[PDB]
């Protein structure tokens, strides 16, 4: 490890320190020394906070970087000169005012992490399909107008987190991400799901809580892998039959709907153990008939 | 005046009526409500009340009815032949539609339709010529109808969390609108009819998603007040110099690169707020520059 260095950190003892700075408030860094080559074998770097508005052109032959973190710097523009570290395990440019994420990202095609959120963005590049190799993506209060087509061709996505966003559709390639794990369209302006929604094989928790949902897809039901599902304060009138395909499923959260009944498929949810249903308009009669239909299910009202 | 009655305050030609606290439950009115003949107010906030008698209807000489915070889960029918109702707040009202027969009362003044999970405004909201305040704040409405315009004596409109993609063409037919609150909305931009609003003083368009500002702003005479903060601006149109009553530009948190020269024009822009923007230092100078009399915040 290593620490913040002035006056290089008394010589760096022997040019090999392994990780770097951070900038506090007292901190000024205005600009970066070009003496950055030197270290040789940096993996962690951190500039978090620093008032740093340009980047120099030897960041980029520092191509044993591991990890680099250029968060709440106010950069306003992407700094291509980073984009050339082909091997790239994590870039962390959140917190940064960046109107357009540029389009020779794919050239990187090494990133496991990709932090993007908390950026001013409208749009993501048809070559964010080219970063083959990402784990996870977070687009997190970003102004995205709408995922591109090739958001499916991530392959080895695991995590996409879009919460904030302004996404008022889902593209109907997003089914072909197989590795997805975590999907996050929270407080989003999603109308309603694709029926390509079913391809996510390997979704375990999808979240899609605070958002303009009125309906739920019919071949939402093919995703025998999820167990976790956050719908609340939507505006969703009914669910689907098919909602009891759900194998796995042991969470469902169904607050400030506005249901009025439940398919009686729902008691074919064996493994669910929980079930919220506050703040929804159902009559007592059918009260009675959801507390019957899952007996084993802790059920709030 | 009046207060809450227990016995019915002794048999009662009185006035005011009663409220809802934690341990009042007032599950139901009882239909003994005709007698009183005299009611100019009645407060039915954070009862219960799931129901309504038909016996309510029956009292035109009544002027205000609050019913905000009742489980009703529908509108009640029997209130929308009170044709000289003066105020109504059906707020905290659990409503997924307005009826279509709310242009039978049309002597409403001041509207509370805030806090109510409804989707559509029925096309007869234009019937109600004569009222003053509509309060739409917190619904579920995707668009204004286009008999919104129709209001003709619509003061103040308030819209405020309103998932409003889009404001009707016909927006601009309200010349006496003078507050406008779309603010927490979802406009990308205003179409060029806002020009119409004549009477507008203040406009309250923060916290939303706008893109861009329309040509024909400028025409609005009697702005005073623009408040445009924490959107998604990218440039302002060379009409905003056309702005001539305007005191107050509050600019917060957009994507603003640049500022018309013809901002200068402003005499009156007394306080301008253009922190959070991407305004380099060469023409921040020139902002400072151009507007002498101006207190400007960066």
């Amino acid at each position: 490890g290593t620490y913040k260095n002035l006056e290089e950190a008394l010589r760096n003892p022997d040019k090999v320190f392994v990780l770097k700075m951070k900038g506090t408030e007292r901190t000024k860094l205005v600009t970066l020394s070009r003496e950055i080559v030197r270290f040789q074998n940096l993996k962690e770097l951190d500039l978090e906070g620093n008032q740093l508005k340009e980047f120099p052109k030897e960041i980029g032959n520092l191509k044993n970087l591991r990890k680099l973190d250029l968060s709440e710097n106010p950069l306003m523009f992407f700094p291509k000169e980073i984009t050339n570290l082909e091997s790239l395990e994590e870039l962390n440019i959140s917190g940064t005012e960046l109107t357009i994420i540029p389009k020779e990202i794919g050239n990187m095609n090494g990133l496991l992490r990709l932090y993007l959120d908390e950026n001013p963005f409208s749009e993501l590049p048809k070559e964010i399909g080219n970063l083959k190799n990402v784990l996870r993506l977070y687009l997190s209060n970003t102004f995205l107008k709408t995922l591109p087509k090739e958001i499916g061709e991530m392959q080895s996505l695991e995590e996409l987190n879009a919460t904030g966003t302004s996404l008022s559709k889902l593209p109907k390639e997003i089914g072909n991400l197989k590795n997805l794990s975590n999907l996050n369209l929270s407080r989003t302006e999603l109308t309603t799901l694709p029926k390509e929604i079913g391809g996510l094989r390997n979704v375990r928790l999808l979240y899609l809580e605070t958002s303009r949902l009125e309906l739920l897809p019919k071949e939402i039901g093919n995703l025998r892998n999820l167990e976790e599902l956050y719908l609340y304060q939507n505006r969703i009138t009914e669910l689907p039959k098919e909602i009891g395909n759900l194998q796995n499923l042991k969470l469902l959260h169904l607050n400030g709907n506005l249901l009025e009944t439940l398919p009686k498929e729902i008691g074919n949810l064996k493994n669910l153990k929980l079930l919220h249903l506050s703040k929804n308009r159902f009559s007592p009669e059918e009260r009675k008939r959801i507390r019957q239909l899952l007996p084993n299910c802790e059920i709030y009202f």
